[PDB]
């Protein structure tokens, strides 16, 4: 009838694209499911029913909540480089950035999923960030000086450690010339004579 009418025409809007209402029977509330933009929308949809004299029950979600949920996620599980925005399906999430191939093995996507309520799915988008540890030993084999020299991580320190001579010197200063062309100034080689 005519409230329903009007309820369900405000439903047809934009902002409302992802609500469902289920009709109630005879003294039930109107359940109203799905998601929402934001949290300023379910109170502007609470204020239309009220308005009407509606009994309601709102089982809603925030889209922008279930996208700081997953920053806030994603933040405390150490994951920097990581930029969480709206897919285009209701109650799915998008991931941009970058990570290591050991760290995407941990299926971020269905991680997130655990870890926020509501969260439908997420699109990944991220690829997989340099991989200098192997990028190096890589060099070291193609240069043949994979036995001179012994590689020690710390941090974004590398040693590279061996009976330093003049050949070794110069490879060393050859294969830190061409890592640094690839990578920049992080990690940094450092030669070490033992």
């Amino acid at each position: 009838q005519l409230v329903e009418q009007e309820v369900r025409r405000l439903l047809a809007t934009a902002a409302y694209k992802d609500v469902v209402l289920t009709s109630p029977k005879e003294g039930e509330p109107w359940l109203l499911t799905g998601y929402i933009q934001d949290n300023h929308a379910r109170l502007s949809l609470q204020n239309f029913l009220e308005s009407h004299g509606i009994p309601f029950r709102l089982e809603l979600r925030s889209m922008e909540e279930l996208r700081q949920g997953a920053e806030f996620i994603l933040q405390r599980l150490g994951y920097h480089g990581i930029e969480v925005s709206l897919a285009p399906q209701a109650g799915w999430l998008q991931l941009n950035g970058e990570v290591s191939e050991e760290i995407q093995k941990q299926k971020i996507d269905s991680l997130l999923q655990a870890e926020v309520p509501g969260l439908l799915g997420v699109e990944n988008k991220v690829r997989i960030a340099p991989n200098q540890r192997k990028r190096l030993d890589a060099l070291l084999e193609q240069f043949g000086l994979d036995s001179d020299f012994t590689v020690n991580v710390k941090g974004e320190l590398i040693e590279l450690r061996g009976q330093v001579n003049d050949e070794k010197l110069s490879s060393f200063n050859q294969l830190q010339q061409t890592f640094r062309q690839e990578f920049g100034n992080r990690p940094k080689l450092e030669l070490v004579n033992v």
